[PDB]
């Protein structure tokens, strides 16, 4: 007998003989866990590590949510997908599109690719808009798919999620969307889906709410993987086979007065190509919030016609905080991610700086903690952790997180 596959952006997935789950804990930086667990708070995770395939991965650049988020979705860098950042910039008429809606998703997912070939799927993600970009493909109608979010979840219906109202199915309230508990909210869902719905292939992603706002190991952060160690115990005891991965890591980004460490990347090149000539874009967030979060480690910038690139280029590398600076090809061949949507540099900053626009109109420092951020080369490692035995599992930086449904189903193969 020839094994079940199911192929998909040119890998092999084997057909999983039990459920293969990848879960993403937003923003979790290797060391939230190395804490929580040395704290005695995560004892199945403990376990699960000890008896199963403990790695480090690599996230895609830049180190984001949604690019993250798709790349594990389709097991394919943003190059094959098309989603490197949360807007476009359209050179001519100077316009700014969104980088949301599922129509600018290039590739299938994973869960497509199965859900067509005859598999039960599921999605559950904690942000309504990610649920949209994840569910593509997905249908409704033979009660083998489930995708809603649990910012959404009281919306839920069947014709469209493959559920009625998933709050009042899984018995709790909407979580607020600034809060642990919408994380909480996917991982309680996943696990009733897991008894009561046993799908082929389930994903569950959070938010990095806590993770923005808390370092690991103080007493919030600690809580929150505390929280989700019953829940993955629950989910392992259920007989998933489970990849626990992120998106991205976390790591400060402030001065020693606690301030935003920035670097005004607008401000530098109105100086030397006059202003507004240049247009800097931060992928980051949505480009119409300016409330200190639109602050990342990541930048791409659109140039005038006929100035000189790699002169550009070599100023703002002499700048310290700016580590890397590459033009649009080589950026690409690098992180993998497609030309026709990024600007002509990419600017990635140092471990503990971030890249701004402009200081006239700035951003709104409104929240107190000390700011914390991703983006960068130095968010890019993740922890990759699988609940079965895998001795030929790679590290980084062959390791990625978007190998994560490739190794869960091999496990549960
Ligand atoms: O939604 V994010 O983890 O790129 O802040
Ligand atoms: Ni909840
Ligand atoms: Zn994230
Ligand atoms: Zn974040």
């Amino acid at each position: 007998m020839s094994k079940i596959s199911v192929t998909v952006n040119g890998r092999r997935y084997p057909w999983p003989r039990v459920p293969a789950i990848a879960v993403c804990l937003d923003g979790c930086e290797p060391a939230y866990l190395d804490a929580a667990i040395d704290a005695g708070l995560m004892p199945a995770l403990k376990r699960i590590k000890e008896r199963g395939a403990v790695r480090l991965a690599h996230s895609v650049i830049p180190s984001f949510t949604n690019p993250n988020n798709l790349s594990i979705a389709t097991g394919s860098p943003p190059a094959v997908h098309g989603i490197c950042g949360n807007y476009l910039y359209e050179p001519s008429t100077g316009e700014e599109v969104m980088m949301n809606d599922p129509k600018f998703l290039r590739a299938p997912t994973i869960f497509q690719a199965f859900y067509d070939a005859g598999a039960r799927v599921a999605v559950v993600t904690a942000k309504d808009k990610l649920r949209a970009l994840l569910g593509k493909g997905l249908r409704f109608d033979e009660g083998r798919a489930v995708c809603f979010s649990s910012e959404k979840s009281d919306k839920a219906t069947r014709a469209e999620h493959g559920i009625d109202n998933a709050s009042a199915w899984l018995g709790r309230p909407v979580p607020e969307v600034y809060s642990a508990a919408l994380s909480e909210f996917v991982f309680a869902a996943g696990v009733k889906l897991l008894r009561e719905f046993r799908p082929d292939i389930m994903y569950l992603t959070t938010t990095d709410y806590v993770q923005h706002k808390y370092a690991p190991g103080v007493p919030e952060a600690n809580s929150f993987y505390e929280m989700f160690d019953r829940y993955l115990a629950e989910l392992d005891g259920l007989g998933a086979a489970i990849v626990v991965t992120a998106d991205h890591g976390m790591k400060p980004k402030h001065k020693a007065d606690g301030s935003p460490d920035v670097i005004y990347v607008q401000d530098l090149l109105d100086e030397w190509l006059g202003k507004d000539a240049a247009r800097v874009i931060l992928p980051i967030t949505d480009p119409y919030v300016v409330h200190h979060g639109a602050l990342g480690s990541f930048a791409t910038a659109y140039l005038p016609d006929g100035c000189d690139r790699s002169e550009i280029m070599a100023r703002l590398k002499a700048i310290q905080g700016v580590d890397v600076v590459l033009g649009r090809e080589e950026a690409c061949r690098r992180f993998e991610l497609p030309e026709d949507r990024i600007g002509d540099i990419v600017l990635v900053s140092s471990e503990n700086k971030t890249l701004g626009t402009s200081e006239h109109r700035h951003d709104l420092a409104a929240l107190d903690e000390p700011l914390r951020s991703h983006g960068g080369l130095t968010e890019q490692e993740v922890p990759f952790i699988v609940n079965r035995v895998l001795p030929e599992l790679p590290n980084a930086p062959r390791l990625r997180n978007f190998d994560a449904f490739f190794y869960a189903v091999t496990a549960a193969a």
